[PDB]
């Protein structure tokens, strides 16, 4: 209750704007866990983000890793009509249906801005949830452009050009060879910019 109500607002932030609606419950000992009263949590390298998930608690030199479960409740987009093979994701064709995003299938798409210009791979039926692996999306980024790398680190943002060196659909990882020469890697935004963390 002390570490569930620690963990299920330190996930309730973390996932703003996806779910308004989290629940988390620790599934580990509870006598592994490290010392400290409120201990700061580190996600798994993006491993998941919610149903059964690993926290690294840190308390300044102890460091323990957690398993947690969280029950998030928030929008996806889930098929309104039925859709053809190599057929285009329209707002006809599909919606945002509110679920719980702990209990829908791996790669589901939370956000509309993953999809624009989406073709679908499969024949799919209303209701379905939407899944990266089922589509083919269009390329937000090309190489050769110049592009925009946008690095936020901790106390610094870092604004800079660059140009693509593969092709990246949003989401995706794209390759940018800066003006000095050095490459960087980043993922692409709905903008077609490059972002960059740390």
């Amino acid at each position: 209750q002390d570490i569930n109500a620690q963990l299920t607002t330190w996930f309730s932030q973390r996932l703003a704007g996806f779910s308004d609606e989290v629940v988390v419950t620790l599934r580990s000992s509870p006598n592994l866990l490290p010392s400290c009263e409120q201990p700061a949590f580190s996600m798994t390298g993006s491993a998941k983000l919610w149903g059964n998930v690993n926290v690294v608690a840190r308390c300044a030199n102890e460091k323990r890793y957690l398993q947690v479960n969280v029950q998030a409740t928030g929008n996806y987009v889930a098929v309104a009509a039925p859709i053809a093979r190599g057929g285009k994701l329209t707002p006809a064709n599909v919606t945002l249906k509110r679920g719980r995003l702990d209990q829908l299938p791996p790669r589901t798409v939370l956000d509309i801005r993953q999809i624009q210009d989406a073709v679908s791979l499969r024949d799919l039926a209303p209701g379905q949830p939407v899944q990266l692996t089922m589509i083919r999306q269009a390329w937000r980024v090309k190489a050769g452009q110049r592009v925009q790398v946008i690095a936020n680190g901790e106390g610094f943002s870092v604004n800079a050009e660059g140009q693509a060196m593969n092709n990246a659909a949003v989401a995706q990882n794209a390759r940018v060879r800066m003006t000095s020469g050095q490459i960087v890697s980043g993922t692409v935004d709905s903008d077609g910019n490059i972002l960059i963390n740390l």
